[PDB]
């Protein structure tokens, strides 16, 4: 593939053929190589350019995107989208050039059209999905955004509840650790920080390389705790296994899972017995 | 709340009170303030400090993470956590810490005690959710594993289901859409994919600023197309609009919204007589 490096991307195509320059956005799929049968009739008459996205494919970012691009109203993408266009037709040819999109990316070539008229000889908008002007745009922005929702959402609510019955976890913390946030953007950062802990926390910590002898060096130093409200829970089956090998202690301490904010006294004060 | 900076991240925390460090060490809600209650009972005997960990909160990362961190078998991420909790002890106090962790967070104690032992005078950890050393190891990785995977991806492709319904996608695109990529690492691309497009692109894209003027402007240079097998679609409803309102003409073409790739020559030839 040729690259192209542009502000915050190196930016990856196919090339191939003859004649002015016939460039194609791909759609959600987000890469070029969804063209090439295509190209491979054509390349006698364009040379044709198929464009993996920067966010996609072989392309990639040399910036991280904006911490904003998640919101919905974000514009930032669609016009870097479109100028990474407009700076490829500008790098192979001195003319303006042909463009065809498809789906995500006929919307690119609408903007390439908009802000960048100049590169475009002729324009193809296949199969467009775009409301903002349709006349029932709000129907259609209001399915996409309920869409976008469910999808994100339900299943990471659904799953916290799955794992809060093989964990064994007690009415008491699990009331608490569903509990909403009390912001709009306490909400984004709970479901954020949600998904991130499923993907990059849970399963590298808790098999993580650990071993018995690992506490044997240290016992000394060491205290497990066990909450009198989380009985039966798996973390206190960790604790008994770790008791059993190594002879250190179990302490029992107030609440369940979370109680140092459940019972902060009487968390405290077998803390001030261990230690104070 | 007071910051340090180290490599990759500026690590933010709570600090109150006086005598010997007590650092608290937060579990997967990832952040110190659910010690600050326990903080003010204790705040006589320690200087309490509460942690937010690096990814949480307001804590930052000032590098992206790695890549490969998503990887369930890295170990970068704990290593780094119980590091940052090695340096800010030594930043606190020239002789060794009290150290308390809860579920992940006590994971992170873990790899205290490991790593930088010197650092530690007393330790406890809270109900500890690691099973790399349990008899049972297997079978507790193992649920985790397809917990983990069942979130991550029912709810994403049962969307995409439902996305084709509301958009009228037709069989033979949605057929395609859908079929698994050939590689483990395609298929993890795949996903990861999809999941951008839904929460950076469909709604910024599709209610992006376009208007019909933008089209009136260079109406010459613009074709619609429509797919020949996939009438009933929405975006073939959006170009019988633009046309509607512009007067673009609206050029069948051979196959679906992916029949670029469908019927590679018949898509050509009709490009072809548009612009050849
Ligand atoms: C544009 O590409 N789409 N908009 C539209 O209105 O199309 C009729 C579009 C394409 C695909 C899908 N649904 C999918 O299942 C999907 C979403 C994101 C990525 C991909 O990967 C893919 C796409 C095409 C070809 C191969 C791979 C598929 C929707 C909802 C909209
Ligand atoms: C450790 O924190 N956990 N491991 C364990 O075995 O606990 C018994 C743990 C905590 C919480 C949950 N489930 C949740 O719903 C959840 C997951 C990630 C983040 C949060 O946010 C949260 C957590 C505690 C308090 C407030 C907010 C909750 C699991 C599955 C394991």
């Amino acid at each position: 593939m040729e690259t192209l490096e542009l502000q915050g991307a190196k930016l990856r195509y196919h090339q191939v053929g003859q004649g002015p320059v016939l460039i194609f956005i791909p759609g959600a799929n987000g890469t070029g190589d969804i063209f090439l049968p295509l190209a491979e009739q054509l390349k006698d008459h364009f040379t044709v350019v198929a464009v993996d996205r920067r966010d996609y494919g072989e392309s990639e970012l040399t910036e991280p995107l904006p911490d904003s691009a998640s919101n919905p109203d974000s514009d930032y993408r669609v016009k870097r989208d479109a100028q990474d266009i407009a700076e490829l037709a500008k790098s192979l040819s001195d003319e303006p050039v042909y463009i065809l999109g498809s789906s995500s990316g006929s919307i690119v070539a609408m903007h390439v059209l908009k802000d960048y008229p100049e590169v475009v000889k002729k324009i193809a908008f296949h199969e467009p999905p775009i409301n903002t002007f349709l006349p029932d745009s709000t129907y259609w922005k209001d399915k996409n955004d309920d869409i976008v929702h469910q999808i994100l959402t339900e299943g990471l609510e659904k799953g916290m509840k799955t794992f809060g019955e093989t964990l064994n976890i007690a009415p008491i913390d699990a009331k608490m650790m569903s509990q909403p946030a009390d912001t709009e953007e306490g909400r984004i950062e709970q479901y954020k920080r949600t998904m991130f802990w499923l993907e990059f926390e849970i399963r590298q910590y808790t098999h993580s390389n650990i071993t018995l002898d690992d506490f044997t060096k240290y016992s000394d130093k060491i205290t497990l705790l066990n909450g009198t409200d989380s009985r039966g829970s798996f973390p206190q089956d960790v604790n008994f296994y770790i008791n059993k090998e190594t002879g250190i202690p179990i302490v029992d301490i107030p609440g369940g899972h979370l109680g140092y904010i459940q019972k902060p006294e009487g968390f405290a004060d077998v803390l001030l017995n261990m230690w104070g």
